[PDB]
């Protein structure tokens, strides 16, 4: 995650074990009811792509549901996608480029441009999107059951 200290600098930190732990823990009790929404929420706060992905990749068990997940992440990157046709480069040189669809997924961008990104002034905050098209495949699971 992102984390803004005293001075107002934002210090990116990795995932903690104990997120983790607690998330996997929530999910083996939780997983096709409400509130899995909610505390994915409070378990991702300031989370970036990466920090999201490896958060999915220790529940991935229930593979029915993560493939159901994974079409919704992909129908939205898609749409990402066709709301923001990529340029074949930045604006100028020193500048950070426009984020793909799989970019905000974290599978086509570096920690180091997703840092680039959430800690931008104002933020381009690529790790709040992905989190809604998880939520949105959470919501799907959460209906179907
Ligand atoms: C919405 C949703 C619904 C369900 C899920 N995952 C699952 O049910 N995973 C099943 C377990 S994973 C591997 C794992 C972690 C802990 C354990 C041990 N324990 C089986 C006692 O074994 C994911 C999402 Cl994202």
């Amino acid at each position: 995650p992102i984390v803004q200290n005293l001075q107002g600098q934002m210090v990116h930190q990795a995932i903690s074990p104990r997120t983790l732990n607690a998330w996997v823990k929530v999910v083996e009790e939780k997983a096709f009811s409400p509130e899995v929404i909610p505390m994915f929420s409070a378990l991702s706060e300031g989370a970036t792509p990466q920090d999201l992905n490896t958060m999915l990749n220790t529940v991935g068990g229930h593979q029915a549901a993560m493939q159901m997940l994974k079409e919704t992440i992909n129908e939205e990157a898609a749409e990402w996608d066709r709301l923001h046709p990529v340029h074949a480069g930045p604006i100028a040189p020193g500048q950070m480029r426009e984020p793909r669809g799989s970019d905000i997924a974290g599978t086509t961008s570096t920690l180091q441009e997703q840092i680039g990104w959430m800690t931008h002034n104002p933020p381009i905050p690529v790790g709040e999107i992905y989190k809604r098209w998880i939520i949105l495949g959470l919501n799907k699971i959460v209906r179907m059951y």
